[PDB]
């Protein structure tokens, strides 16, 4: 017996995910009243931070409604769909993107853009910016908003509901980029990389800054902290950072398999789990510079995205980039 | 006088002295003052903010792009003037809900936000259509035509003091602060009512700094090189806010025409106060220091605390509305 250090608990996620695999080889998808069982099953439940309590309690609900929609966003077959994760108060970040690399363009290559939002509700001491979000939505017509609590641990929900929106409203798009609103993207380089793709490599395309043999952080005071009570083992290969790039074909496969993967607090890992269940490994690509602080305008020519750029820098870097095929 | 600001201010004092004058181009000259390139040593190596500052110093003829004329139609006991930048939409809205609430008995409290321009030529995102929507909805945006930069915050003060002079002269008091500062508006109105009519008409309190001089480390945000300013700073109320009388505000605006703008706004206010022969009064309640204990009691007897995020402001205000029981 383990009298020294306590027995390592069986994690609630792994236990429920194997339970879910047998079911497949809907009480986990639309059950939206609190699942109070976890308060007994999960050891040490009442000391877990509040985000962990909410995640476990509402993990089996994902049929949230679309409050703001852009139905005609793909009335023309998109070659590339830009899906930017954003929060309600980030009006500056979103507008810089509309003016820089997030520009919608059109010849046979139509590029369209949407911003993915939840709610920042008053119960969480957020300022009421809803009427402003509507005005922004009527003006630019690129706001998607569902009625879930847009929190860090609900980002898997943001993934699934976006994928569901793809399947139900933009399934014809040839390609899909998804990422953060504080990243700079060389949409020129992307469209070039996309147009250089063999139809073979294009069908199952998924590329980004893939991290292998990673594990949940157990340091309680860290952002990406997951205790062994929640998840045990190592993460699958997953493309993290502020963006990855994939085909619309794989997007439909990703959506269908989401029903078979329980939500996970780290969204970029969840998309890797779905990739695993489909039999695929994300493709690491050197142009996905997760790291790089900051001139050197030639560097931005060679890359696909750099992480952490302020709204002014996004428009500055994109302005220089326009004539960059002379300075480099 | 080797340093430029001292020298031109000396030229400015002589101009305004009745004797020394006898042997508006410092207010309305809105072409670049190219003379600073020949006179300020090493001008070409000064950072761009110092360049634009020295070149356009002699201009403050900047018009109001968005006005709230009826803001002070009802005489206010306290005017809330908050310095803000265009994209700070969440900062302002959180204040509107927490401590910047406007209320009508005699102690009417009103609130304005003081904005310049974040123009596209500086690679800013165009949020004008959004800012105008905010003004229609909340009737509290004041926007002038000038580059809202750090070294231009003295301009924000002079133009605002002008706006008080024309459009809100009868306010009894004025709070002036940042948009990332929590202000116990309740404790403010209490303190203000505890004031004799003596201390209440030359009132100007805050986190006052004495014995202060310019930072000379080229890396600091508040760096000021010896070619620009030599000597100590006066007593000035630094930090994220201060509070004063509307009467003193009218005096301050009249004395701005005789003080060259300074790249640090907190210092420019004290310089105007020194020309009025007054001294800002230090106050314990202006804690630009406490930044996160977690007892709501720490907010009951403070005027102002810096800095807070927009969620933090709304949360602090709610716990404050019920701290009479707990504390
Ligand atoms: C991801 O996003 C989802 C979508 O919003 C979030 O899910 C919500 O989570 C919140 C909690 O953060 C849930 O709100 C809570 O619901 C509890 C149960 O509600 C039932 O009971 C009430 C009253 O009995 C009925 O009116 C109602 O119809 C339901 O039948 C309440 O007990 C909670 O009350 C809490 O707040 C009050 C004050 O507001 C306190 O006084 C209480 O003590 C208590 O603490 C609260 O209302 C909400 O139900 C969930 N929504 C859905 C659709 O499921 C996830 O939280 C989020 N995940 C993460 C990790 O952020
Ligand atoms: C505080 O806020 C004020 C108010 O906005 C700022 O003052 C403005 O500062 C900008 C520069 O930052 C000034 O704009 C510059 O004006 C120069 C002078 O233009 C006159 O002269 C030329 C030559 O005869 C004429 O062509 C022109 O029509 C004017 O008659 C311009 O030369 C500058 O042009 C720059 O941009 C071009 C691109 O268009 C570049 O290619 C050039 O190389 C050049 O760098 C520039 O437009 C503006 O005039 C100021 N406004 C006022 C009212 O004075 C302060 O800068 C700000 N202070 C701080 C510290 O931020
Ligand atoms: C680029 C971000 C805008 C992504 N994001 C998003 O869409 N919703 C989010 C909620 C919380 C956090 C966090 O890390 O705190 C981050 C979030
Ligand atoms: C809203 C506050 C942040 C104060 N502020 C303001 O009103 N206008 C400003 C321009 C620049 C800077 C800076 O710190 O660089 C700060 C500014
Ligand atoms: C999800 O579906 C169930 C089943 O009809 C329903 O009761 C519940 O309200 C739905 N949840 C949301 C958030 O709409
Ligand atoms: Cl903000």
């Amino acid at each position: 017996k383990f009298w020294k250090i306590s027995t390592p608990p069986e994690a609630y996620w792994n236990r429920e995910q194997e339970k879910l695999n047998r079911q497949y080889n809907i009480s986990h998808l639309n059950y939206c009243e609190p699942d109070l069982r976890v308060t007994s099953v999960v050891t040490g439940f009442n000391n877990l931070p509040d985000r962990f309590k909410d995640f476990l309690l509402y993990l089996r609900c994902r049929n949230y409604s679309l409050l703001i929609d852009q139905p005609d966003k793909c009335a023309k077959k998109p070659f590339l769909l830009l899906a930017i994760k954003s929060l309600t108060p980030h009006f500056a970040r979103r507008q810089a993107i509309r003016e820089s690399w997030g520009q919608e363009s059109n010849g046979n290559q139509t590029v369209v853009r949407v911003f993915l939002l939840g709610q920042t509700p008053p119960e969480d001491n957020h300022p009421d910016l809803s009427d402003m979000l509507k005005f922004e939505s009527e003006k630019h017509q690129d706001i998607l908003m569902w009625n879930y609590r847009d929190t860090f641990f609900n980002l898997s929900l943001k993934e699934v509901l976006f994928l569901r929106w793809v399947s139900t409203s933009c399934p014809d798009t040839e390609f899909v980029f998804k990422g953060d609103d504080d990243v700079f993207v060389n949409t020129h380089h992307i469209l070039n990389y996309l147009n250089s793709l063999s139809k073979t490599k294009a069908k199952d395309l998924f590329i980004g800054d893939v991290i292998h043999n990673a594990g949940p952080h157990r340091d309680k005071k860290l952002k990406y902290y997951i205790p062994e009570v929640v998840y045990s083992g190592l993460y699958p290969p997953y493309a993290g950072g502020g963006g990855f790039l994939y085909s619309g074909h794989l997007a439909l496969r990703l959506y269908h398999i989401t029903d078979q993967v329980h939500l996970y607090p780290i969204d970029d890992v969840y998309t890797g789990m779905c990739l695993q269940k489909l039999g695929l490994v994300p493709e690491k690509h050197k142009g996905f510079r997760t790291f790089d602080i900051e001139n050197n305008i030639c560097s931005y020519v060679d890359l696909m995205l750099v992480h952490s750029r302020k709204p002014q820098e996004m428009i500055d870097i994109w302005s220089q980039l326009q004539s960059a095929h002379l300075k480099c």
